[PDB]
């Protein structure tokens, strides 16, 4: 009900299903006179579905908070929101090439296509997503957010290839001791978690780093399946006992040196995101 966010229901005109997310499903849509550009301006529309259950309409105010907070370039913007005439809905930055993990398989079969024009990619474009990801989370960690959910399906590309981190329906406020921790179960897939958070609930920036650093693997195998053909429920032994994904085909010695590093079992050895930002610069430069 806040009237800087608040947007005229009749204003709005929902299209076509986009895919859905975490609590709901995200539709394109347009928006009349929105913050005073003259005319339609296209947008995204998150929504609950029908049978929602608290945890998923919980999860959608926790992102609308979160976002009416937060202003950076590569993350999916907040415009406003209708709550009053029907079903609540928040409306959100479009991003023409969908989500990151979408457009980088795309490009294992169209357009030019990975080489070493946004259909064009080389290892340097790989970087630069990175390296633009890593700025977000960077602003992130010093807000004081743990984004938790941190994958390729949850970075948005948008004109101009432009990262946009989204889905923040499971990102949570650390004020205080610096950490985020739930007694019950979290809803994060396995296979992306930080091995303290795994083990023992426990969610900070660090763990965000370890997500990080399998959204890295994701990347250089062009929107590859984590520990591909290993059971989820096998993570817990796996990473107990030292096993981290092995370095993949295009990526380079000092790429994977990174990859590791997020991986470290003792969070704080591993990188922060302003030194992830250093590093992916360094890499950029050296080429
Ligand atoms: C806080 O804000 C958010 O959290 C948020 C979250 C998602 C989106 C968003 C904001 N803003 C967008 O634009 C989003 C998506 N946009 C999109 C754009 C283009 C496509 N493309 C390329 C299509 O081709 C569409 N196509 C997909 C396949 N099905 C079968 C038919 C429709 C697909 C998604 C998208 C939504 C669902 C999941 C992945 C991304």
């Amino acid at each position: 009900e806040d009237p800087k966010w608040e947007f005229p229901r009749k204003n709005l005109v929902l299209g076509k299903t986009l895919g859905e997310g975490e609590f709901g499903k995200v539709v394109k849509a347009t928006a009349f006179h929105l913050k005073g550009r003259a005319g339609y301006t296209t947008v995204a529309v998150k929504m609950l579905k029908e049978n929602a259950s608290p945890s998923e309409l919980r999860d959608l105010l926790s992102e609308f908070n979160v976002l009416k907070q937060v202003n950076h370039p590569h993350v999916i913007k907040l415009y406003g929101a209708c709550s009053q005439d029907g079903p609540l809905l928040l409306i959100v930055e479009y991003a023409k090439y969908g989500s990151l993990r979408g457009f980088l398989r795309e490009s294992r079969k169209v357009g030019p296509g990975y080489l070493g024009d946004e259909r064009a990619l080389t290892m340097g474009d790989l970087i630069s997503f990175a390296w633009q990801i890593s700025q977000g989370m960077q602003y992130l960690a010093e807000m004081k957010l743990v984004h938790r959910d941190l994958a390729a399906r949850n970075i948005l590309v948008a004109e101009g290839r432009k990262m946009k981190i989204s889905d923040f329906g499971l990102s949570r406020d650390v004020y205080e001791e610096d950490s985020y921790v739930k007694r019950s179960q979290g809803r994060i897939p396995v296979k992306w978690m930080a091995i303290e958070s795994l083990f023992d609930h426990i969610y900070t920036t660090q763990s965000d780093v370890w997500s990080f650093g399998v959204l890295l693997w994701e990347i250089v195998t062009l929107g590859g399946n984590p520990y591909p053909g290993i059971p989820p429920e096998r993570l817990f032994n796996l990473l107990k006992t030292g096993h981290r994904m092995e370095r993949p085909d295009n990526c380079s010695e000092e790429m994977y040196r990174l990859m590791l590093q997020c991986w470290k079992q003792e969070p704080d050895k591993r990188p922060v995101f302003a030194d992830i930002s250093k590093d992916l610069e360094k890499m950029m430069v050296k080429r």
